């Protein structure tokens, strides 16, 4: 019943990080500005790229934050604060090891499961993890020490071609994500195959 008025997409900034796994996020977000014709400004005031395009009446904005992974609920908690958007109007796409390439689901509140994205997003917004979120598959390297510098790695082709695919599969229930009708965005999306 909830409208989306923010969908963030986490990664790390800099030609360092361009390209990995650990940016999926923000990978998901550029497609979408991309498709919606929406331009992402360098906003100092955001410590992130913004854009925005209108739905149904309301301005939903993009957010790629631009400060460290670690550091992403600062960005998020600026633009959502100076907009008075609620967890609940916020959309976050990430990575996510639980999942293989070509996978792509979503999940409503939760932990952060480890990932320090959404850790720091969830501190950052008075601890409430209430906000939704796009899980996009990266895999996982099988061992937790390995975990680090997996989603610091840039993944071989057929990953990376998977993880385009479910980023197409997840573009495809963007009216439903965009309406907040999680059910039927569930439904279509956790029905698709890479």
């Amino acid at each position: 019943m909830t409208a989306v008025q923010l969908i963030v997409g986490l990664g790390n900034p800099g030609p360092e990080y361009d390209q990995t796994r650990h940016n999926a996020g923000a990978l998901f977000v550029e497609r979408l500005a991309h498709a919606q014709g929406v331009s992402l400004v360098a906003d100092r005031k955001y410590f992130g790229l913004v854009g925005k395009f209108s739905h149904q009446g309301k301005d939903v904005r993009l957010l790629i934050p631009t400060t460290y992974m670690n550091r992403s609920g600062q960005s998020v908690a600026a633009l959502a604060g100076f907009f008075r958007i609620a967890p609940d109007a916020i959309l976050v796409a990430h990575d996510e090891l639980d999942m293989p390439p070509g996978v792509a689901k979503l999940k409503t509140g939760g932990g952060h499961g480890g990932h320090n994205g959404l850790r720091d997003i969830i501190a950052q917004l008075g601890n409430q993890n209430s906000f939704h979120r796009l899980r996009l598959g990266i895999g996982h390297p099988g061992h937790s020490s390995l975990v680090s510098g997996y989603v610091l790695g840039r993944a071989p082709r057929s990953e990376q071609e998977l993880l385009d695919t479910s980023i197409d599969f997840a573009l495809g229930v963007l009216p439903e994500m965009l309406a907040g009708d999680w059910t039927r965005a569930m439904q279509k999306l956790h029905s698709q195959k890479a």
